[PDB]
């Protein structure tokens, strides 16, 4: 039963259409622009006018859940609205996973297939448990390969031996986690890496990635 916020800070409309498809009740986009709020509007979306003022798609997320008044238990996924695929099927799994695996923080994975992104810093690398508990997140390689990469000259003889995950950007979270998530300082960790979902971890709170 959950509800859809797009952090917008057309690519949108497409993140939005494939939103709707997720079976979501509710899709927001949040934006801190009239042109392109005017923008979502014309393509009939609920928007959410929001400050320049936050680091992050979560940060803004909060605003939205205080300005609409989204009770805290309200099931919030986050989508960012630069995402480039979303069989909407899956939106519902991650949704469904905080309470299956008892977490206050959902999100999803997907497997690497050309070794090029393992090394490239824009591609977000994630590593979880035997049960979806992500143990990093980080725009290095993880894993190591020691073997393989210790004097390593070609990207193309390397091996993913169905080792490595691509980070997608997609979080579920209870409008009440998105508030707390504010209420904590910003992190020296998530603020290295750039990588938002990094405050979760750094707090002692855990994550679940599903494949
Ligand atoms: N101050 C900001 C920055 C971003 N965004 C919203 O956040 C999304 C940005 O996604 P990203 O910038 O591409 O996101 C990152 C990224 O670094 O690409 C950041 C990071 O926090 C982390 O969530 C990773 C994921 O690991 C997905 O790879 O995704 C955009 O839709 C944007 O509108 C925002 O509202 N406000």
């Amino acid at each position: 039963s959950f509800t859809v916020i797009i952090p917008a800070r057309p690519m949108i409309q497409h993140v939005f259409e494939k939103a709707l498809q997720s079976g979501a009740s509710r899709v927001i986009i949040a934006t801190d622009n009239e042109n392109v709020a005017d923008v979502a509007k014309s393509f009939g979306a609920e928007v959410c006018m929001t400050s320049v003022n936050h680091n992050s798609g979560t940060e803004r997320l909060a605003e939205v859940v205080e300005k609409l008044a989204i009770p805290d238990n309200e099931i919030i996924v986050n989508i960012q609205g630069d995402e480039p695929l979303i069989p909407p099927v899956i939106v519902r799994q991650v949704a469904d996973n905080l309470a299956k695996f008892n977490v206050n923080m959902a999100s999803l994975a997907v497997k690497i297939h050309d070794a090029e992104e393992l090394f490239n810093p824009n591609a977000v690398k994630v590593l979880t448990d035997k049960d979806g508990y992500v143990l990093y997140f980080s725009r290095s390689v993880i894993p190591y390969d020691r073997d393989q990469f210790m004097n390593l000259q070609d990207v193309q003889k390397v091996q993913l031996s169905d080792a490595y995950l691509r980070h997608i950007g997609i979080y579920a979270y209870r409008a009440g986690f998105i508030k707390q998530y504010v209420q904590w300082a910003p992190t020296q960790l998530e603020n290295l890496e750039k990588l938002e979902q990094l405050r979760v971890l750094y707090n002692g709170e855990r994550i679940h990635v599903e494949l």
